[PDB]
């Protein structure tokens, strides 16, 4: 019932939640638009989604409460064969989550079980966007350079302005995504946006060769569900390098079109794929 989740199975021992389901290249589709060294690799964000979207199912609240997920570490990437459905799994006990793959000709054998994700989740009862005056960021040039890491249901920053190591940008889902806003606590394709406009801060000092990938967040809450359109604040914490970098941090704010908080990202760790 969620595009991800899939559905929460009676509970595997006492006080054990779990939900599994498959997906494929194919579905949801944007599983098949993103690429690293020519393989198609599963986004991170999925990992966020599905934790938020376990925490609204599994944990209690008013359904207005914020969603929580902290201490996000990713262990291996799921690299998906075209086509070629994945068995998708998150366990949770007490406040702690797991998410795993499998082959699901292999789905029984708890050792064919692949860790992607782990963290934690929680959920809470209930600052501004900055006036940057920042330089426009040349989106197109960024987009054709990325397109061998990312496809058309991939782009979704409208526009994008720096000063520093800040910037803000405007992120807006369009076509089938934008139809989906029913399906996801927060659409993978609109954080993903989010993520790439710090991508387009980087790649203007550094080479998008052997790209930056999320490896871990230190926390991301959820205020509102749904949001279709943001505009983002992020700040690149100082890099270790002018010139190349291994590694970077970001925090990241997301407000809705009326300036009021929608969703808040800190420290994403971002580290260059091997
Ligand atoms: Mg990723």
């Amino acid at each position: 019932f969620h595009p991800l989740l899939g559905r929460r199975v009676p509970d595997p021992a006492p006080g054990a939640r779990c939900f599994t389901g498959t997906v494929s290249s194919d579905r949801p589709a944007y599983l098949g638009e993103h690429w690293v060294y020519d393989a198609i690799v599963v986004l991170g964000v999925t990992y966020l989604e599905m934790a938020l979207a376990a925490a609204s199912r599994l944990l209690p609240g008013n359904a207005a409460d914020t969603l929580i997920v902290e201490d996000v570490t990713v262990w291996s990437p799921l690299v998906l064969r075209a086509g070629a459905p994945a068995r998708l799994r998150l366990r949770s006990e007490d406040e702690r989550f797991e998410i795993h793959s499998a082959e699901p000709e292999r789905s029984d054998d708890e050792s064919a079980w692949t860790r992607h994700a782990t963290g934690r989740i929680a959920r809470r009862q209930l600052g501004q966007l900055p006036r940057l005056d920042g330089e426009a960021v040349e989106l197109d040039a960024y987009y054709e350079r990325m397109r061998i890491y990312y496809g058309p249901r991939l782009r979704n920053i409208r526009h994008l302005e720096r000063r520093g190591r800040e910037a803000i940008g405007h992120v807006c889902l369009q076509g089938e995504e934008a139809q989906e806003s029913a399906s996801y606590e927060l659409h993978p394709a609109l954080l993903d946006a989010c993520f790439q406009c710090v991508f387009a801060l980087i790649y203007a000092h550094e080479s998008h060769r052997e790209p930056f990938v999320p490896l871990g967040c230190a926390r991301i809450e959820l205020r509102a569900r749904g949001v279709r359109e943001v505009r983002v604040h992020l700040r690149l914490h100082p890099p270790r390098s002018t010139d190349h970098n291994q590694t970077h941090t970001a925090d990241l704010r997301l407000f809705d079109m009326e300036g009021r908080l929608v969703a808040s990202v800190d420290a994403l760790q971002l580290k260059r794929a091997s």
